[PDB]
């Protein structure tokens, strides 16, 4: 253990940290520990543990105030710090979050990019992070972002694999599963919702908001589409209806109209998740609060704004004297935000830069992760000076594909198409004419084969035959055609590859990420548990 520790320390000291500029270690002060005025309240986690998920739904329904879900541990640092927030910085404040903020509905700490990024770059197990945070926060519900068909991975998986992931995640401490589909397709979400219900946890059926319901020029995603989707999601038996605004597209008037119209439609509580990219996140949450939204997704102030969530303290002060107040202790929240600012000072190499509110997201509708990835891709191929034209081409490609819902991985399809069109100097007419000779990117080909599912209204028929030439096109769930996985065989093979008997979580991690888990195990054998190091020492040695 010690030998591995000085091995990692010497490696980082001499060769630097991979992916960041080699820089001498700055001296940091100790992060400020909060002074909390503690109150003992019965949280939603106590209700879930004692009386179940339906009692949690009843408690949310009977709460006149708007509940808050803290996205600091997942989405705030996914948007701002490239998901690089380490478990050490979280566990410095996890107990303070659990005790000083018992009014929180849940804390989003898992799913999304965290599962892959922790293994690949932070060299720490996300299961280990979940276990440590669960021990430190016994009275906080743990929210996770769950893709309905692929769980946290990106490959095609059978239904039993997704069910096993749900069972193991619920056993290890995930309480709320925010289940979403990239194309808002119900069959991808139905089985995951049913498995979350069978494990006794809270299933959040999620609608991804795209376009503008108040714009009649785009009637594909109008209020009737969202009402029908909410009715279908209510039919699945999900406890809470969720509305994901991945790019901050929901305008406050549209927010009020959408939340009200969903409110007379279904009786589920409504959870709204938005980003502050346009700078309108606070007023969007306020307009949803007047319409009667139940839970909204907020982040701590030092990790809020920009591509991240709206601030929890600011949304408290925005609704302080209105008809509905935010359910939070704002003094404890500010005391915690002091620590979060101090530890955000550690992650200077991963900062995006100077950030201003951008209303161009109303035009290209790119999520912040897709925005950063496409900017880096354009910089790599020598087209970084044409990023405005790349964004225009992104909007045009989204319209060409039939106005699809753009989130991971469907936003990557549009980004790859836009980059390929900019690279080869192609217009819409050029693709419709010379697309037979063209070799489209594999993500676009996989999307038009049906590997991502079926989009709303189907594919454009001519563009589909242009993009996929002789490859087979499926019209049903790709998980039905997934190659069968036997957990005993995978467990035995993993016991051969790594030098010990794996747990259920390790087998399920090997199934989601085969090469990434093996690389993590090799780095664990070489460098040990580097998660115990502090972040300046972890990055600079
Ligand atoms: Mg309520
Ligand atoms: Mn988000």
């Amino acid at each position: 253990r010690g030998t591995k520790t000085l091995h990692y320390l010497s490696m980082i000291t001499v060769n630097g940290f991979p992916g960041i500029e080699n820089t001498e270690k700055r001296h940091f002060e100790e992060p400020r520990q909060p002074l909390l005025n503690l109150e003992k309240k019965k949280t939603a986690k106590n209700i879930l543990d004692e009386q179940g998920a339906d009692a949690v739904v009843d408690y949310v329904k009977n709460t006149k105030e708007v509940l808050l879900t803290d996205t600091t541990l997942r989405d705030a640092h996914q948007s701002l710090l490239a998901t690089r927030l380490r478990l050490q910085d979280m566990k410095g404040i996890a107990q303070a979050i659990d005790q000083g903020l018992p009014e929180l509905f849940s804390a989003e700490m898992w799913g999304g990019a965290t599962f892959d990024v922790a293994y690949r770059f932070l060299n720490e197990s996300p299961w280990y992070r979940l276990r440590k945070l669960r021990k430190l926060m016994p009275n906080t519900m743990f929210q996770m972002l769950f893709r309905g068909s692929n769980a946290v991975g990106y490959q095609n998986y059978p239904d039993n694999v997704i069910e096993e992931f749900i069972r193991v995640a619920a056993h290890e401490g995930i309480d709320v599963f925010r289940i979403f589909d990239s194309l808002n397709w119900l069959p991808q979400m139905e089985k995951s919702i049913q498995a979350v219900r069978d494990n006794g946890k809270i299933a959040e059926a999620t609608i991804c908001y795209t376009g503008d319901i108040l714009d009649p020029s785009r009637p594909k995603y109008n209020i009737q589409y969202y009402k029908d989707l909410a009715k279908e999601l209510e039919a699945t038996g999900a406890h809470i209806l969720a509305v994901k605004d991945m790019a901050g597209l929901l305008k406050p008037q549209a927010a009020y109209r959408l939340i009200s119209e969903l409110k007379d439609t279904v009786d589920l509580p409504i959870h709204l998740h938005t980003h502050d990219t346009s700078g309108n996140g606070i007023i969007t949450y306020s307009g949803a609060t007047q319409a009667g939204v139940d839970i909204i997704d907020v982040a701590t102030a030092s990790l809020a704004g920009g591509t991240s969530q709206p601030s929890m303290q600011s949304i408290y002060y925005a609704l302080e004297h209105g008809p509905r107040h935010a359910s939070i202790n704002v003094k404890n929240a500010e005391q915690i935000d002091h620590y979060w600012e101090d530890v955000r000072k550690y992650y200077a190499p991963f900062e995006a830069g100077i950030t201003s509110p951008q209303t161009e997201v109303y035009m290209h509708e790119m999520p912040g992760g897709q925005y950063t990835n496409l900017k880096s891709q354009a910089a790599a191929v020598g087209l970084g000076h044409r990023f405005d034209e790349i964004k225009q081409m992104y909007r045009k490609v989204n319209m060409m594909f039939g106005d699809i819902i753009k989130v991971t991985p469907s936003s990557k399809v549009v980004g790859d198409m836009a980059l390929f069109m900019i690279q080869n100097d192609l217009t819409e007419e050029d693709v419709y004419a010379r697309g037979n000779e063209l070799n489209f990117p594999e993500s676009v080909v996989s999307f038009f084969r049906g590997d991502l599912g079926q989009p709303v209204g189907g594919f454009p028929e001519k563009l589909q035959k242009i993009i996929v030439k002789d490859k087979a096109v499926i019209t049903d769930r790709p998980g039905l055609h997934a190659e069968k996985v036997d957990f005993e065989t995978v467990k035995a093979d993993l016991e051969q590859k790594i030098g010990y008997e794996p747990g259920d979580h390790e087998v399920i991690s090997y199934i989601m990420y085969p090469q990434v888990f093996l690389d993590y195990q090799k780095m664990q054998r070489e460098f040990g548990a580097v998660t115990l190091l502090d972040t300046p020492t972890f990055l600079h040695g």
